[PDB]
Formats: C-alpha cells, structure tokens, sequence
C-alpha cells in the first residue's frame, strides 16, 4: 500500500513539485510525502468527497477529470473542474473545516491520497508560511502597488519558486514563453540578439524585486531576450493563465512600460 515502483515515484514527484501546497518542500520532505501517499483508482461517476463530511485526506490527480460542486438552492452547482496535476480536498486539511464541496469523477481517475497526519506533520506549516512570505514579498514589488490586498493575495496563491545557479538560462530568446518571473533574491542579466547572426549583448541587470518575462505573455510572441542567472537567482513564477486572470490592469501598466526597453 505504500510500495511504489520507480516509474510511479517519478510521475508522483513531478506533479507534487508543481502543486502549489508542496512546491516549497525540500527534496527529502517531498520524498517523505511521496512515501506516505497511497494510490487510489476510481471509475467515472464516483462520488469521492461529499460536502459537509469530515475530511481526513487530500488527493492529487495523476490522470482523469473530476467536478467539484456545491449544493445550493436544491441543485448541485459545478464550481470547478480538476484534472491532471491538480490537488483537491486540501481545504478541510488547511482550515480544519468540513468539506466545502462534493467532488465526483467525470472519467476514470488515477489519484494519490495523502493523510491528514502526514499533511500536518510535513506540509501544513511550510505551505502556510510560504504563502505568507509570498504575500509579504509582493507587497514590496511596485508594479503590484495598485492592487488591493485581496488581488495581491490571489497572485501570491498562484506563485511557485525556482532556483537557478550561475549561468543557467531562465528564459532563452526565441522560445515559447508561458511564465512571468519576479526575482525574490539574487541577480540575473538579460541579453539580446538584435538580429540574425548578431550575438546577444547585455541589455539589463536584474536584482531582487525586479520582474521579467512579461512580453511573451502580453504580446503573444516568443521570448524577446535571454535572462540568465548571475551568481544565483531565486525567482517567483506565475503561469500564463494566472497572469491573464489575476493581474488585472497591471497588464496595461506592463504594456505601457514596454516602451522603456
Ligand atoms: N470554489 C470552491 N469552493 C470550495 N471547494 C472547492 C472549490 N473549487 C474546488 N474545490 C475543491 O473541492 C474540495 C472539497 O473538499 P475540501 O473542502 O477539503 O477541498 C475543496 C477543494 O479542493
Ligand atoms: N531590451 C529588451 N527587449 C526585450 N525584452 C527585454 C529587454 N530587456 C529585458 N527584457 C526582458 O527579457 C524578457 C525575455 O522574455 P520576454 O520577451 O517574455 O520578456 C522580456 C523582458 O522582460
């Protein structure tokens, strides 16, 4: 029941590292969570979690789709579809509350289940601290100064962190771009080739609190420059879909500031 083969562990590690509540774990803590996780397969149209019940575990989806719904004014109202890579059933564990929605599979699903005790011991404090630290950080990132606390908190809830050592390319000129970056600590440099057959030249130096990688998202174009870690660089990362859905009018600010390049 805890036994997993190498293939299973590898796929589980990949999805866990990308999952918001687990993304801040060190590799050994993530390994301990992996040890604790139990596989759970369900057929389509299985009513897995029921609104109002006690919650003693959470799930992450390896494959399949499920609907989350709320019983409101006598009908089930679907409020979110979850699919591969998504975690669900975490709210009852994060906030010590009854299940806030019913979750039903739409297809056959392959899930991994984590118990409340392991979540409490290894994940819960780290996750809530990370969120708070993201909130603190964003309050000193000035392009977000126009947001209110709730807008900024939503962005904070969609951030992941990545570390890059000296010389590692965070983005490469001409590649597809689906991530917006803000430097949390360390440094980076942008270099840009101004035409075919021209080597790139340094065009900007980044420090903590600076952002980059917005142009591919706003303009729907390939990356316009390389961004390379200088010494070391720790970046907060916001995916394209979250950028578009959460940044609001900051997208307009970013668009207008593009003329400064
Ligand atoms: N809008 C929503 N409100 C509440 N729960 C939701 C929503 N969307 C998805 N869910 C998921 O449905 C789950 C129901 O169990 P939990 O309350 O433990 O955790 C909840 C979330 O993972
Ligand atoms: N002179 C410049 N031209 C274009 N992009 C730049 C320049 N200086 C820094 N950048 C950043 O480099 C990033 C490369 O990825 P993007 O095109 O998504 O967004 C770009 C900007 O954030």
């Amino acid at each position: 029941v805890y036994e997993k083969d190498e293939g299973q562990k590898e796929q589980l590690e990949r999805i866990l590292r990308q999952s918001f509540l687990f993304n801040s774990l060190d590799e050994k803590d993530l390994n301990t969570v992996i040890l604790a996780m139990q596989e759970k397969k369900i057929e389509a149209s299985t009513c897995l979690i029921r609104e109002g019940d006690d919650g003693e575990c959470l799930y992450i989806v390896q494959s399949g789709e499920l609907n989350c719904s709320k019983l409101i004014d006598g009908e089930e109202r679907v409020v979110k579809v979850v699919g591969p890579g998504d975690a669900f059933g975490e709210l009852a564990l994060l906030y010590n509350a009854p299940r806030a929605a019913t979750v039903t599979s739409v297809s056959a699903c392959d899930l991994w289940e984590l118990g409340r005790d392991t979540f409490n011991a290894i994940v819960k404090d780290a996750a809530t601290k990370r969120r708070s630290m993201y909130d603190s950080f964003l309050k000193s990132v000035h392009i977000l100064d126009g947001m209110d606390a709730y807008e900024r908190g939503k962005v904070a809830d969609a951030l992941r962190t990545e570390m890059f050592t000296d010389g590692a390319y965070i983005v490469r000129q001409g590649e597809l771009g689906d991530v917006f970056y803000i430097v949390e600590e360390g440094s980076a440099v942008a270099t840009k080739s101004f035409g075919p057959g021209q080597p790139p030249i340094e065009v900007k130096k980044y420090q903590a609190g600076d952002y980059f990688g917005e142009l591919a998202l706003i303009n729907e174009e390939p990356r316009a420059a390389n961004v390379i870690a200088h010494g070391i660089c720790k970046v907060a990362c916001l995916e394209r879909k979250s950028f578009k859905r959460l940044m609001g009018s900051v997208q307009d600010l970013l668009s207008k500031k593009a003329s400064e390049y």
